[PDB]
């Protein structure tokens, strides 16, 4: 059913993806790399004292605080959902090999019994209504760019000046490039305007992954992570193999002279993609206004800030169902891309813009280094983009694509299993739009709070209520998938956007509270995804600009966890045993240094201003800006802090661009 074309780096098609500069050329050739991350300044992830600390702490916490999750996946009591063994990884050393990204998910979806299009006309109207509501009356805003982010194919520039030039030129030339693509002249659009080419595959660490302690021997077992070899990826699973990657860390002693303590493993590695920035800029120019619309008009369903902001909504529900989606990005359907594009064309969106948008979700992928002596291969032909990878992580509107698919998928699940009497309200496009507009504002008796593949489904006092309980029962039983679109299950230990929903004896949303996930505190403090990058002079360009700041927001983020105090004391005791030092004093020093360093970046901040004016969100984001890409948005961050991490293209240039894209 059609193998995707593949080209080695030596091939001209792959060579064309990399500009004649050191950064781009290094990116093309970058071999498999592994090594200990600098967890904190002067501390490596594999430091023997640090691993001794992690061994003692993970064992102690699991022992004293076993998971409190009921048969329905509801968290109660201590607020713990699993063991604390997830920290037992040799950060910077990946599982081998990493997966080759699937060039086509058509067979993956078909074999998982998932739909190749909207099942009913109602569903077709609902997916189309989602497009209409999300993309309608948009307001232009400056195109914001993350400082230090790469422009990827073809330039691989990290320079803000160069990135602003690229983005402004892209907004000027998007029309001409889109029109070339409409003529099937993809190579011309890429050669002239760098719009096309491929996504650049980077493998990102999922620093913590499941580990269990088998009671019979007291030996640890890491969660098997299935990977596709090259053959499987190009054939969409028709040929080749899907097998468990090796997380065995024994190799580190022989290869690097690193002592590997018992029950420590290599990290899970996930595919992540970097989009060609010239193609992403025109997409982002529309995506940001869309976010502003959905987070304002549809704030009920889409705008999530604090644990209390989420709590106010959930407390009003009679039933709360915390869902889980299996491998969202890889299962994301291409037919949805086509439906979205078709509906945007119907709305009167510029055909050239829709073509750029369509093309961004069919683009080839350049595979770097999944393992030693593997990779450096382009999948798909950039002359005619036709990949079905699912959702590319580096596409300019990935969050919106995931949110659109999932919001409608959950609504359809609630309609199918709990609310058939609402079907008559969805007769045509105007009525589908009225219903969806009402549903998204939380005005219906069936409700939801969602962001991409994370959601909580709600039922108020209902006639759909009884159906809601049957659906929850079906999810617990787990024998039948409740959706035709994606593989849905219930979350084992229900959480929403990092916050655990802590139930009491009644097991009802009305008396349940949202608390910080204590395990995430431990993940963030002891298993960061990246090193401190102390060699990167401009801190605003680092993956972790001000790590010390997370100490100041810790009480606010995690304080409500039942075991918060117990964990901090266990950390102090274990850190004393391993280093002969106070962890609290160590973090207070890092906080002091990072607070002082921050004033250099903030114009409004005097030489020794302090953190008084900053919110806990601002502090969590300054320690980890990756939270700005999955947890929060621009509006949630103080304006003076947003300027530290982002720079923008003028609203004058974007306003003119947006007027040319949008209907009338
Ligand atoms: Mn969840």
């Amino acid at each position: 059913p059609r193998r995707a074309p593949a080209f080695p780096l030596s091939d001209i098609k792959a060579q064309m993806l990399f500009a004649n500069n050191i950064k781009a050329q290094q990116a093309s050739k970058r071999s498999f790399k592994e090594g200990a991350i600098e967890t904190y300044e002067g501390l490596l992830s594999v430091d023997p004292r640090f691993l001794s600390f992690k061994n003692e702490l993970s064992r102690y916490l699991t022992d004293h605080f076993p998971a409190n999750v009921d048969e329905y996946g509801r968290v109660y009591g201590n607020g713990v959902r699993t063991n604390f063994f997830g920290m037992r990884h040799m950060n910077g050393f990946p599982m081998i090999p990493a997966t080759w990204p699937l060039a086509s998910n058509l067979k993956k979806r078909a074999d998982a019994d998932l739909a190749d299009g909207p099942v009913s006309e109602r569903d077709n109207l609902l997916f189309r209504a989602a497009v209409r509501l999300m993309f309608s009356d948009l307001e232009p805003v400056p195109l914001k760019i993350r400082k230090g982010s790469s422009t990827c194919i073809p330039y691989f520039s990290n320079d803000m000046g160069t990135k602003i030039e690229i983005a402004e030129r892209a907004l000027e030339k998007a029309e001409e490039a889109g029109n070339l693509m409409l003529q099937g002249k993809f190579d011309d659009a890429y050669q002239l305007h760098q719009m096309g080419g491929a996504y650049y595959v980077v493998y990102r660490a999922q620093s913590t992954d499941a580990i269990t302690l088998d009671p019979k021997t007291g030996k640890f077992v890491s969660k098997d992570r299935m990977v596709a070899d090259f053959e499987y990826a190009v054939t969409g699973g028709e040929q080749g193999s899907l097998f468990a990657a090796s997380k065995d860390a024994s190799r580190l002693k022989e290869q690097y002279g690193i002592d590997v303590p018992d029950g420590f493993f290599c990290e899970r590695r996930r595919t992540a993609m970097g989009g060609p920035f010239a193609l992403n800029a025109p997409i982002m120019a529309v995506a940001q206004p869309v976010r502003n619309k959905i987070y304002s008009k549809y704030a009920y369903t889409f705008h999530h800030t604090t644990r209390l902001n989420k709590e106010e909504k959930v407390k009003e529900w009679s039933l709360c169902v915390a869902t889980d989606v299996s491998d969202h990005d890889t299962f994301w359907p291409g037919w949805l891309r086509d439906l979205i594009c078709d509906e945007l064309l119907n709305m009167g969106y510029a055909p050239w813009w829709v073509k750029l948008f369509e093309t961004s979700l069919k683009l080839p992928v350049y595979v770097g280094a999944p393992a030693p002596e593997q990779g450096h291969t382009l999948l798909g032909d950039p002359s005619n983009p036709d990949l079905e990878v699912g959702l590319s992580s580096g596409q300019g509107a990935t969050d919106l694509m995931g949110t659109l698919l999932m919001s409608i998928t959950y609504l359809v699940m609630q309609l199918d299993h709990t609310a058939p009497h609402l079907n008559s309200r969805i007769k045509d496009m105007p009525s589908a739009c009225r219903f969806l507009d009402s549903y998204w504002q939380g005005h219906e008796e069936i409700r939801q709070i969602s962001k991409s593949d994370d959601a909580m489904l709600g039922w108020t006092k209902g006639r759909a209520l009884v159906g809601g309980h049957r659906l929850f029962e079906m999810l617990k039983e787990g024998k039948v998938n409740p959706s035709p679109y994606m593989k849905i299950s219930y979350e084992h230990g229900g959480a929403f956007l990092g916050d655990i929903l802590l139930y009491d004896s009644r097991r009802e949303p009305g008396s349940a509270i949202f608390v910080g996930n204590i395990n995430s505190m431990l993940n963030n403090q002891f298993s960061p995804e990246y090193g401190v990058q102390s060699g990167v002079r401009d801190r605003s360009k680092r993956k972790r600009p001000f790590p010390g700041l997370a100490w100041a927001s810790m009480k606010d983020t995690y304080g409500a966890c039942p075991i918060y105090s117990d964990v901090l004391e266990a950390i102090e005791r274990c850190w004393w045993n391993a280093f002969g030092e106070s962890y609290r004093a160590y973090r207070e020093d890092m906080l002091k240094r990072d607070t002082l360093e921050l004033s250099r970046y903030v114009a409004s901040m005097a030489r020794q201003a302090g953190l008084a004016e900053l919110t806990p969100i601002d502090l969590e984001v300054l320690a980890d800006p990756n939270k700005l890409q999955y947890k929060w948005t621009e509006a949630d961050v103080s304006a003076n802090i947003h300027e530290v991490l982002m720079h923008g293209v003028s609203v004058e240039k974007t306003e003119r661009f947006l007027r040319s894209v949008m209907p009338r």
